[PDB]
């Protein structure tokens, strides 16, 4: 029931991925990196021609439940990536030179409720003490200026931070992940909707980061390499600025473990729709934020 072009819900991802992993084995290795709140698990997909010691770039999907636009990115480009391997130049380089780790859905348990409940959640599942309010925003839940900014300490929030930096077990999979692969992981990539932009930190405060002039550089030539395609116009920038402050943020925290290309995607659209993207836009979407991926990925490489 699996198709690339309309929302699948999580049983239909979670079998897409044993499948797409089974009939490209010399290009995909599956792996669960933990479980969530609710007991699924949290898949990781190793995507490249498996080597020695290779660099990587990550890439997630699905951290906000009601973003599905998003999840449907991270399967695309799965899929953009095998079916291309040996005939696009780019791609064939890509694979053989780097790993991508591509995680199809952080927030499951979010994801399967907007499916069976409540098309506009946004947090994870979890209980909380001494309140019947659930979930916590995972992209505050990471360690940097953590709740200090764009976060509430209210469970009944919708950008609550949690009880602690990384007090969600999938948040916590994530950061344990990166951090047991900080020596091959080049770039962060995560993704999100909407608002058509791309992101680089700071997010939990004003300050810049260090090599500001070189991704603000990096960031608008993806901009405008993402808008050849169809003519959609992302803006970029500093998180705090171009948007809004939000601490905690996995971007953020990415950047600051020391990865120095560290990006949110906001993909479309700019409020038409919102969150609720129809499926006939999801191809145009996706096509045009493959051009961006690659961009980076394609300067990532030539900067090791
Ligand atoms: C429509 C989008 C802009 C989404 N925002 C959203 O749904 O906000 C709900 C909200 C937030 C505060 C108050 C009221 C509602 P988003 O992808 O989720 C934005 C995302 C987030 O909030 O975590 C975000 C914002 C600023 C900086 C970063 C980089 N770390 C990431
Ligand atoms: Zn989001």
């Amino acid at each position: 029931g699996h198709s690339y072009e309309k929302y699948n819900n999580w049983e239909t991802i979670e079998a897409w991925t044993k499948q797409v992993t089974s009939e490209n084995p010399d290009l995909i290795s599956r792996t669960a990196i933990g479980t969530t709140f609710l007991g699924n698990n949290i898949y990781l997909l190793k995507v490249g021609k498996p080597g020695p010691n290779k660099p990587a770039i990550f890439m997630d999907c699905g951290f906000h439940a009601r973003e599905w636009i998003s999840h449907a990115f991270c399967q695309w480009f799965v899929r953009e990536a095998v079916l291309t391997y040996g005939y696009e130049s780019h791609m064939t380089e890509f694979l053989n030179k780097l790993d991508f780790y591509v995680l199809p859905v952080l927030n499951i348990d979010g994801y399967i409720y907007t499916w069976t409940k409540n098309r506009m959640w946004r947090k994870t599942r979890s209980t909380n003490a001494g309140t019947t309010c659930i979930g916590t925003d995972p992209n505050r839940n990471f360690d940097a200026g953590w709740c200090t900014t764009g976060a509430s300490t209210d469970p009944c929030d919708e950008t609550y931070c949690g009880s602690a930096a990384e007090s969600e077990k999938e948040t916590k999979a994530l950061a344990d992940f990166i951090r047991n692969n900080l020596s091959s992981i080049k770039a962060y990539l995560t993704i999100h909707s909407y608002s058509q932009m791309i992101l680089y930190p700071y997010s939990y405060d004003y300050k810049l980061p260090e090599n500001n002039a070189e991704l603000n550089n990096l960031a608008k030539a993806a901009v405008k390499e993402l808008a050849t395609l169809y003519g959609t116009k992302y803006t970029y920038g500093p998180g705090a600025t171009t948007i809004y402050p939000a601490a905690g943020g996995s971007d953020d925290w990415a950047y600051d473990q020391g990865i120095k290309y560290s990006f949110t995607f906001e993909l479309r659209d700019k409020g038409r729709y919102g969150f609720i993207l129809p499926e006939s836009q999801i191809q145009a979407t996706c096509e045009e934020t493959m051009l961006a991926i690659k961009y980076v990925t394609n300067y990532v490489l030539g900067h090791l």
